[PDB]
């Protein structure tokens, strides 16, 4: 679990949103396992605007932070899990890492700030949705 705070928006994987995610939804994207719900009070994450390729992500089920190298955002092919077909995911990064289904929302920053969120992974992979691109985050 785990979630992006931003202004006024809140940012979770798509297939972990809640109820009150959904009846407060300002966009989502099933293609990318992204929904961005509204908030009442403020969040402290700011968002990274680069093209960094390190940076450092969380892993929940290993209580740890850790450097990783990873790919640029993508469409690659994911197998199937419990919350979608196998399938093409968009905006998505790879690095070697340690990953589990529960990791889903770990944070994913390099100097800039926050790059995405753990969203795929499993036999040493981990995968992050790429956030940098969602220029709008910044405002409204
Ligand atoms: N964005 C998606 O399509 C994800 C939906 C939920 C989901 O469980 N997965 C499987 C990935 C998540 C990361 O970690 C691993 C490690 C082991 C096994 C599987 C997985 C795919
Ligand atoms: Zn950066």
């Amino acid at each position: 679990s785990g979630a992006i705070y931003v202004g006024n928006y809140r940012v979770v994987n798509r297939h972990l949103a809640t109820h009150n995610d959904w009846a407060n939804l300002v966009w989502e994207d099933s293609s990318r396992d992204l929904l961005v719900s509204s908030t009442t009070a403020q969040g402290c994450d700011t968002i990274a605007r680069c093209d960094c390729q390190t940076g450092v992500y969380y892993c929940s089920s290993r209580r740890k932070h850790y450097p990783v190298s990873f790919s640029k955002p993508s469409l690659i092919f994911v197998e199937a899990s419990e919350y979608y077909p196998a399938r093409y995911q968009s905006h998505l990064m790879l690095a070697v890492g340690h990953s589990e289904p529960g990791d889903c929302g770990g944070i994913l920053r390099c100097q800039h700030g926050v790059v995405g969120i753990v969203s795929t992974g499993g036999n040493g992979l981990v995968g992050f949705a790429d956030v940098r691109d969602l220029l709008w985050l910044d405002e409204e």
